């Protein structure tokens, strides 16, 4: 604070503007986050490992803080990710003798997990990410090969999207999912949130990641997507927005910070991109970045290990940076 205004004050009549936290985060940082949004999702200590890291034994303390930490000052909670493929203990998957787990055993097993974590925090997270990732990246193929796959059954997004609809029959269950704007994945998601929704499974939403750099997709491939799910009359949330200074599969290493091209890119990017959100704000009800500010953030770590990445409006010192007052929203 000093002169600058509200993120998330300057949409509040447009969509919750929030942020991807982790307990360590709440202290140091607690009151930035209170001041920018209204909506938090955390990156990490609520996946499967992280709350059930054996069989019988659950650990919710670090999950406890953030609800804690959100609710007393009314902020939004979104619950990410109950089935995935990636962050899940090997016991999960497996029986006595080392061998793979039955569908039953499966059923059992998922069933238990979802009832005690989406029970938990019953009437007090909004939005669920039930099931996360289940498209395939590769054009000819449309579900991606999993164990959720293979040892449950093919109808395993059903199973989820009902079992968590019982634990708390009033939050928003969404289907999340990266490069939801690619021509080819977009309609593979398209296909399956409109499979889902006949085979009469409660999914509400379409979770759109929103891992993009300041390359693509292009406003038009974005809008076309919103558009494509919006007409599956479901709401929108972007859920794991960042804004990359490098593409995928870039080989440049060695930045210390961003090249000035990188920058002018980026804050006219973005602007475009809030720009876009607002003109169909009756769409899209929720904006999460996945991070606070520059000085910390996944990309740093992938896909290239220690390579330090600024993909926020929110510099490595949590100052505003010029794409931030191109964002400020009508209200
Ligand atoms: O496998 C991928 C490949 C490319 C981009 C994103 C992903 C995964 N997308 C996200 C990354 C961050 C994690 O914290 C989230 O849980 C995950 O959903």
């Amino acid at each position: 604070s000093t002169e600058i205004p509200s993120l998330s004050a300057s949409y509040a009549n447009s969509f919750k503007i929030g942020a991807a936290v982790h307990t360590r985060m709440l202290q140091t940082e607690g009151e930035f986050i209170a001041k920018h949004y209204n909506s938090v999702t955390a990156e990490n200590q609520m996946k499967f490992e992280e709350v059930h890291p054996r069989e019988h034994e659950y650990t919710f303390e670090a999950a406890d803080e953030i609800v804690d930490f959100a609710v007393a000052r009314g902020i939004g909670v979104r619950g990410h990710t109950l089935v995935w493929h990636n962050q899940t203990p090997a016991w999960m998957f497996e029986d006595a003798s080392g061998g793979t787990a039955s569908r039953e055993m499966m059923l059992s097993r998922l069933k238990q997990h979802i009832d005690t974590v989406v029970g938990r925090y019953k009437d007090q997270i909004y939005a669920w990410d039930v099931v996360n990732e289940a498209i395939e990246d590769k054009t000819d193929l449309i579900m991606r090969d999993t164990k959720w796959l293979r040892l449950l059954g093919e109808d395993y997004l059903v199973q989820a999207f009902n079992m968590a609809h019982e634990a708390d029959p009033n939050a928003l269950l969404f289907y999340n999912d990266y490069n939801e704007t690619d021509p080819v994945k977009r309609e593979k998601i398209y296909n399956l949130v409109r499979s889902l929704l006949d085979q009469g499974a409660p999914v509400h939403g379409i979770g759109m990641q929103g891992h993009w750099n300041i390359h693509g997709p292009s406003m038009d491939e974005i809008r076309q997507a919103i558009e494509r799910y919006a007409s599956l009359d479901v709401q929108l949330h972007v859920t794991e927005l960042d804004l990359s200074v490098f593409r995928h599969e870039d080989q440049r290493t060695d930045l210390t910070e961003p090249t000035a091209e990188m920058a002018e890119l980026q804050q006219k990017r973005y602007e475009d991109i809030f720009g876009l959100f607002r003109e169909y704000r009756s769409n899209i009800t929720s904006v999460t970045f996945w991070g606070v500010a520059d000085n910390y953030t996944w990309l740093d770590n992938f896909p290239v290990r220690g390579r330090k990445n600024w993909p926020f409006v929110f510099d490595t010192e949590l100052q505003p940076k010029d794409s931030f007052w191109r964002i400020i929203g009508q209200d």
